[PDB]
């Protein structure tokens, strides 16, 4: 109760941080995805090892081929990381955790620049127009997975494709082994590379994917875009707490 308000007074803290300090670098916005997405990806449930854990900061992760270009997003998390560290009450905030947390605030803003498109790029109406929805309130299973515990080294290495040069179907086979599929491959597009645009015309070629890539296309044109919206979420929501066990109580501290 009082650790469920602590909580989240200090997630509260991070998230105006983190849109702030995305609105001063909006073209890192793709790398915060992606590193995001590169963390988790390690998960193989045979030997439970991998996933969204905080080892891409390892110099030895983060120079594989699959993780190149991602510096510039890491070290804007390492900022972001040293600030909320000062503020925090309940200890310092886990590598593993700000990784998917720059993940969600990054999501927001992709949702956001939509509003605001929207809107004929009026950024003060797309903002109420944002704010109208969220989908804020489909945030709150991942406002819930706050806590995760950090690996001390690289996860192990070749389980985790070369998004910009791979087929269709190493792609899939990546979301498969994980235990997702073609929808959350496809409403995942915007991870995987900086032109969702692109992303998505490489995905509508497999048609396994395609009517999925259809789907999503459809909700973005509608204004609220919620189907797409809601079912990102909830994707994301399962890869960024893959091998992880949550501390529920991570982050509290005397009342
Ligand atoms: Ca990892």
């Amino acid at each position: 109760l009082n650790q469920r308000r602590q909580r989240s007074e200090f997630q509260s803290k991070i998230k105006i941080l983190l849109s702030t300090t995305i609105k001063a670098k909006p073209e890192l916005v793709p790398s915060l995805l992606k590193l995001a997405l590169n963390d988790a990806m390690t998960y193989d449930k045979a030997t439970k090892s991998g996933g969204a854990n905080g080892s891409i900061r390892f110099s030895s992760e983060l120079s594989r081929a699959e993780n190149e270009g991602l510096s510039d997003g890491l070290s804007l998390i390492e900022e972001v990381k040293k600030e909320i560290d000062s503020i925090s009450k309940g200890g310092p905030i886990s590598y593993a955790d700000i990784i998917q947390l720059a993940g969600q605030s990054a999501v927001k803003f992709t949702y956001l620049a939509s509003a605001i498109r929207k809107c004929g790029g009026n950024e003060e109406k797309g903002n109420l127009l944002y704010t109208a929805y969220g989908s804020a309130g489909q945030w709150g299973l991942f406002d819930r997975n706050f806590g995760r515990s950090d690996a001390t080294e690289a996860d192990p290495e070749g389980r985790v494709p070369q998004w910009g040069k791979a087929t269709v179907q190493e792609m899939k086979d990546k979301f498969i082994a994980v235990g997702l599929g073609p929808r959350q491959l496809a409403v995942m597009s915007a991870f995987l590379g900086p032109d969702q645009a692109a992303t998505e015309q490489l995905l509508a070629t497999d048609p396994q994917v395609a009517p999925w890539v259809q789907k999503y296309q459809r909700s973005r044109e509608t204004v609220s875009q919620t189907d797409y919206e809601v079912d990102l979420i909830t994707a994301f929501t399962k890869l960024s707490c893959l091998g992880q066990q949550i501390n529920f109580e991570a982050y509290t501290y005397p009342v």
